[PDB]
């Protein structure tokens, strides 16, 4: 990550942007496996073996209440969603290919958001 990214407070205007990439994911197609919190009764070893869980409802939540102070804290916690989803889930299952093509269309959509912010 460049220095922006990584050091520039995250203003109000950067937040509207946030909430727009947060929402474009929550409405893409592939996105159903992760729109709340992993329920325990449909996988009862998840909060086991998984340190850390994240989700986009959390996610939602964080930016609401100005969790975030930098982007690489928004982008560190998107991250953890499709990084916890191929930890758990074998490469040949469905939730594993919805990690691929979410995080795809987060790097598309976060790249535009990184270009709005300077010029
Ligand atoms: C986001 C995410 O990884 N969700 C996985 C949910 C989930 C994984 C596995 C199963 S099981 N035991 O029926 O094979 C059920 C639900």
């Amino acid at each position: 990550e460049d220095a922006m990214t990584v050091l520039t407070p995250l203003t109000e205007k950067d937040y509207e942007g946030l909430k727009r990439v947060l929402r474009s994911l929550q409405a893409h197609k592939m996105a159903w496996p992760f729109l709340e919190p992993v329920d325990p009764n449909d996988a009862p070893d998840y909060y086991g073996v998984i340190k850390e869980p994240m989700d986009l409802a959390t996610m939602e939540e964080r930016v609401q209440r100005r969790y975030y102070e930098k982007l690489t804290e928004f982008v560190a916690d998107m991250t953890k969603i499709f990084d916890n989803c191929r930890y758990y889930n074998p490469s040949d299952s469905p939730f594993y290919q919805c990690a691929e093509v979410l995080e795809s269309f987060f790097v598309q959509k976060l790249k535009g958001f990184k270009a709005s912010r300077s010029h």
